[PDB]
């Protein structure tokens, strides 16, 4: 371990999220990240998939740069491929506040922050004004995913999200639609990645992004078997597992275990590897899966990337051990791929399923 990981995760984290809310800590790293206030990838880390190369598989979850602003940033912090969103069609505020929760007992956090967004016309001038830098980086193995929600106030999802592909589809890699249980359905998963697909396909080739589909993991299993059907038959091109969970594991010791929404990091880490290795058996591996929860070391990376994932992400490290997790993640997964005898990251893809 580096100066910096030891001093970030010992020192400074705890220090800056003792003086700070939490949604406020959250600005201030935007706001930095933004400015390229921060501290080489071996081919190992190399991973083609989704239309494009990856020069590491270690991204940005959707959420810490809901509105497009800290883009280039994050690729400067070390991160493979970049996640903004949830995007709404038009600007919203989310819920009232409080509504971000540290349990740092725990390292996790909890957060109802409600789809806060600026909305698809802010974004979309953002994405523009980079438009031909991000399309060098893309060609350099750095690509762009945009995740798309719906307003609050929306009759028909379908609509918010085919409004989301015309808009924002043209600026990105690859697109991401949020699914919710269906069952608490199928017919009407159907329609909706049916519409999102028509509407994808009617863009110019040269500007025609991948569609990921990513799911909680809080599914029943006649749930994500009927996911896993729509995904297959309808050609959708990826699935991320998972996002937050709405369940309270036992052993939670945070005071602010009890609070309302969606609870991410350590605590989620295993029901999303499972979640990933379920869902890539369901597919038969010919589905690209993102694997995102709870990682932060290169066993973390490591055990959902055997699982089944191609790539993964990492948002709430960031909020315990700041920018120099990126790159343990990193050098830890290299050493982790060398110790077990693969070649790179490609040939470690679904390893357990091959056992
Ligand atoms: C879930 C909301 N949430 C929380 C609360 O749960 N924390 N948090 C993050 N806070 C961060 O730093 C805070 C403390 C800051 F005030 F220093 F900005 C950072 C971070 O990387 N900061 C940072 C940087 F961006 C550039 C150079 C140095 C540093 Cl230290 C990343 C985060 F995800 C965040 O999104
Ligand atoms: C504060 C916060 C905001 C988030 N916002 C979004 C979002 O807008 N859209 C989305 O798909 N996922 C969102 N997520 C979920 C993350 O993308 C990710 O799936 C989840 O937090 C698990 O990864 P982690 O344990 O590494 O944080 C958010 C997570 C947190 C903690
Ligand atoms: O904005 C949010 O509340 C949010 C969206 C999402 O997809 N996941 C999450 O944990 N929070």
């Amino acid at each position: 371990a580096t100066g910096d990981e030891r001093f970030y995760a010992e020192h400074l984290m705890p220090t800056l999220q003792g003086l700070l809310d939490p949604e406020s800590a959250h600005r201030l790293a935007v706001r930095f990240t933004s400015l390229g206030l921060l501290p080489q990838d071996s081919d190992m880390l190399e991973v083609r998939v989704l239309g494009h190369k990856f020069r590491n598989p270690v991204g940005i979850a959707a959420g810490f740069d809901k509105h497009g602003e800290a883009v280039d940033g994050l690729y400067k912090m070390g991160f493979g491929f970049v996640e903004i969103g949830s995007v709404t069609p038009k600007p919203q505020e989310g819920n009232p506040r409080p509504r971000v929760f540290r349990l740092p007992e725990d390292q996790a956090v909890i957060n109802r922050y409600g789809f806060n967004s600026h909305g698809l016309s802010v974004v979309e001038h953002r994405l523009r004004a980079r438009q031909q830098k991000q399309a060098k980086l893309t060609e350099d193995g750095l690509p762009l995913g945009v995740n798309l929600g719906k307003n609050k106030t929306s009759v028909d999802a379908a609509e918010d999200y085919a409004e989301g592909v015309r808009v924002l589809g043209p600026l990105a890699d690859y697109l991401v639609v949020n699914v919710s249980s269906p069952n608490t359905g199928k017919a009407e998963l159907r329609r909706l990645l049916t519409k999102v697909l028509q509407e994808r396909d009617g863009l110019r080739r040269v500007h025609r992004p991948a569609v990921l589909v990513k799911i909680a993991p809080d599914l029943t299993s006649q749930d994500k078997e009927d996911i896993a059907s729509v995904v297959k038959e309808l050609g959708i091109d990826g699935l991320i597992v998972t996002n937050t969970t709405v369940s309270r594991p036992a052993g939670l010791q945070g005071a602010l275990r009890s609070e309302t929404g969606g609870l991410s990091g350590k605590p989620l880490r295993d029901l999303s590897t499972q979640t990933i290795r379920e869902m890539y058996a369901l597919t038969q591996g010919r589905v690209p899966i993102i694997g995102v929860g709870g990682v932060s070391s290169g066993q973390d990376a490591l055990e959902k990337i055997r699982a089944g994932a191609s790539l993964v992400q990492l948002y709430t490290a960031l909020t315990f051990w700041g920018p120099p997790v990126v790159g343990k993640v990193k050098r830890e997964l290299e050493a982790l791929l060398k110790e077990q005898g693969f070649g790179g990251v490609t040939d470690a893809i679904g390893a357990d399923h091959r056992r």
